[PDB]
């Protein structure tokens, strides 16, 4: 059995189900990183966070044990079936080649029989985080993975807004005064021409 050291738990029958999923995803990642590093080169994109392209085993179980608490009756099989960011990648660009580079990666992935699950285009928002987080399912392995396309400035937003998330989400001594401090950076982040018009590629 698994012991969530924050008040969480998982039985051995569920624990071995997740550990089998961990090694199972690690096998599909090999064929996925191949198809990802390709488009990252086919569009002159930069790959950051690639050293952590696979989600942590403990962090994976916490999201499962939390989902089990929110929705009993759901088995770990369906809970693991909903995980979207178990394997994940980040593609960077200059603001000039961002929009064209994203369309390349999305089409080359779709052309390789990958399925678009989500398309979180938040560039045309006057307030909030700017970016495009995408969801994909590998063709034969069926593994759900995500790709968040960033710029040098958009990645620097989350590189710096997370420390404000740290002292805002936590009510230790806090709040909304930093809500402007973050949206000031989000407004300071330039939106590439067409970034707010990026749609999921129809396969």
């Amino acid at each position: 059995g698994w012991k969530g050291e924050g008040g969480l738990t998982l039985t051995g029958g569920e624990n071995n189900t997740v550990d089998a999923y961990v090694e199972r995803a690690r096998e599909a990642e090999r064929s996925i990183s191949v198809q990802v590093r390709a488009a990252a080169a086919m569009s002159e994109a930069e790959m950051v966070g690639f050293d952590q392209r696979l989600k942590s085993p403990d962090s994976l179980k916490r999201k499962v044990a939390t989902a089990l608490a929110e929705q009993p009756g759901r088995n770990v099989d369906t809970v693991l079936a909903g995980i979207t960011a178990a394997v994940r990648y980040t593609l960077q660009w200059d603001d000039a080649a961002y929009t064209s580079g994203v369309a390349t990666v999305a089409d080359t992935l779709a052309g390789w029989r990958n399925d678009s699950v989500k398309w979180s285009n938040t560039w045309g928002r006057a307030s909030g985080y700017k970016g495009l987080n995408t969801g994909w399912r590998a063709p034969r392995s069926g593994q759900l993975f995500e790709v968040q396309f960033h710029t040098e400035a958009s990645k620097k937003a989350q590189e710096t807004t997370h420390k404000l998330y740290e002292e805002q989400r936590l009510p230790s001594t806090g709040k909304q005064q930093l809500q402007r401090e973050q949206d000031a950076i989000f407004a300071a982040v330039p939106v590439p021409a067409g970034a707010d018009s990026l749609t999921a590629p129809v396969p």
